[PDB]
């Protein structure tokens, strides 16, 4: 809680010059043209891991896109084929990532039955390890493939860069990162390597600066907006969260042309805490009977009227705070969201209500009883229909209306939120954890690693729901709800790298 208001607003950041805008695009330009020098189709999926690994990746979409769709076009052919565990696991990995398909029967060759797989190639075994993560529900090989190499990777710590990327794809695999998180750490990677493109590199360092020097500029308003309502001053316990809830809309979305979308984001995450604290700390039953009513009607009138004191403000906050935000939406493409909007709030604070019953109740409930009540609770429905009203132009109403009907991506992402979230409490309300070992008998220790599994479990759930061409959400809006649950799985290893990604530039 060091970087204050006054922190905010005394940064200076140099890459928001002109100039640096004028060589990012001399750079741009000379990096799309040796891409078309890049004919080996290896080379090219190599490209490709480069560029999305150093956060360049929406600078080239087109050319990426070229790339792949002409790989899917070749990899039916007859020579095509080639017993390499590190090319077979790149190439699954990529055109899996982008929805093209690509079946598990591309790893047979390198599986026995009896024995299962044989390699020995730790640049094979990594490249695997990443490709198993794009696994779909029932693909036995590629349920195995992660067995090998997970137990494979763990006796990698029983020459020194081998055990660290070990031990980062233990801890987070590439399909759990937000682009932005690994983009710092990567090009350093990228730098010290001999065959590294020096123009790819200089491009990747300042893409990463100015993309800071923006965050910087963003979060002086948001600052601002905090300070004035005043709510770090009326209650004790709303400590300043804003560059947290800012580094939560930051990996949601990056890009610069959603800073609405990040403002709306961190406002309502910020904000979002400040109520959790409420109803599973310090208000009264009752009390919280009367803030969840009052969401529901939506009436200030009636809000100002029956509120306890230190509720009023707390809610008139949040009442203006969407009010704006449906102003801004009905001004800017004359779309009317705030019944959804609202009808999302009140789903949070009535999950908020549940929790609250069954605390007092000291009442513990069955894993699925408490994840379906979870899955909401953890804001996972909320934030999605934050990032879609706030980061889409324009609503498409039908896109909209499928949100609103509790789609199975939402479900299954909001239940791996919840999951992760509650993996980060202390071995000191009962949680995940505790209704698991209720259950079960299982210890502490046993209940994190059967709930560690469960949510890679529901990540074949997911990769169904978002290879599916046919639902109504683009592909852009399940991003939204991807990064999101990818932050979860950053903030749980790190709970100051928030200070080495928005305020430490990369020395150029
Ligand atoms: C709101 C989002 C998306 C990000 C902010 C970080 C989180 C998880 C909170 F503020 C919720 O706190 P807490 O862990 O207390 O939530 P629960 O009380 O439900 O466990
Ligand atoms: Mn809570
Ligand atoms: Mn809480
Ligand atoms: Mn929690």
């Amino acid at each position: 809680s060091i970087w204050d208001h006054d922190f905010l607003q005394s940064l200076n950041s140099n890459y928001t010059d002109e100039t640096y805008k004028r060589r990012a695009e001399e750079l741009k330009g000379k990096v799309k043209t040796a891409i078309k020098d890049v004919t080996e189709p290896l080379d090219q999926l190599e490209l490709i891991d480069n560029l999305q690994r150093l956060g360049l990746a929406y600078h080239f979409e087109p050319e990426i896109r070229n790339i792949l769709r002409n790989i899917h076009n070749h990899n039916k052919d007859y020579n095509w084929r080639k017993e390499n565990l590190y090319a077979t696991s790149l190439e699954f990995r990529l055109l899996r990532q982008h929805g093209y398909p690509v079946s598990q029967e591309v790893f047979s060759g390198f599986k026995d039955d009896k024995v299962g797989f044989i390699c020995d190639d730790f640049k094979g075994i990594l490249s695997l390890h990443e490709a198993s993560y794009y696994s779909l529900e029932g693909e036995s090989i590629m349920e195995e493939a992660w067995q090998f190499t997970s137990k494979h990777l763990k006796e990698m710590m029983i020459d020194v860069f081998v055990a660290e990327q070990a031990k980062r794809a233990l801890e987070l695999p590439l399909h759990w990162k937000a682009p932005m998180l690994e983009a710092r750490w990567f090009i350093h990677v990228y730098e010290k390597r001999e065959d590294k493109n020096h123009l790819l590199l200089e491009l990747a360092k300042l893409e990463f600066n100015t993309l800071q020097a923006i965050y910087q500029e963003e979060l002086k308003d948001i600052s601002g907006w905090w300070k004035d309502t005043g709510l770090g001053e009326k209650l004790s316990f709303a400590r300043n969260r804003l560059v947290a809830s800012f580094l939560w809309s930051m990996g949601i979305a990056f890009e610069p042309q959603f800073a609405y979308c990040r403002r709306v984001l961190t406002i309502s995450i910020a904000l979002i805490t400040v109520i959790d604290d409420i109803y599973d700390v310090y208000g009264t039953l009752d009390e919280l009977e009367i803030f969840t009513d009052a969401v529901a009607r939506w009436d200030i009138n009636y809000a100002l009227k029956h509120l306890p004191g230190y509720m009023k403000m707390c809610f008139l906050a949040l009442y203006n705070f969407v009010n704006e935000f449906a102003y801004y939406v009905l001004k800017q493409q004359d779309f009317d969201m705030l019944l959804s909007i609202k009808h999302a709030w009140l789903g949070l604070i009535q999950a908020y209500l549940v929790e609250a019953k069954w605390y007092h109740s000291k009442y513990t409930p069955k894993l699925e009883e408490y994840l379906e009540n979870g899955l909401v609770s953890i804001t996972g429905p909320l934030i999605i229909t934050i990032s879609y009203l706030s980061g889409t132009n324009p609503i498409i109403k039908k896109e909209l209306e499928f949100l609103e009907s509790n789609p199975d991506i939402v479900h299954w992402s909001s239940k791996i939120f919840r999951l992760q979230d509650d993996l980060g409490t202390s071995s000191d309300v009962p949680k995940s954890i505790q209704c698991y070992m209720h259950e079960t008998g299982a210890s502490e220790e046993v209940a994190r690693e059967h709930i560690k599994d469960m949510m890679r479990q529901m990540w074949k759930k997911v990769n169904a729901y978002t290879a599916d061409k046919d639902s109504p959400l683009t592909r852009t809006t399940a991003e939204f709800l991807l990064n999101l649950v990818r932050m979860s799985h950053f903030m749980y290893l790190h709970g100051d790298v928030g200070f080495t990604l928005l305020f430490q530039p990369i020395p150029l």
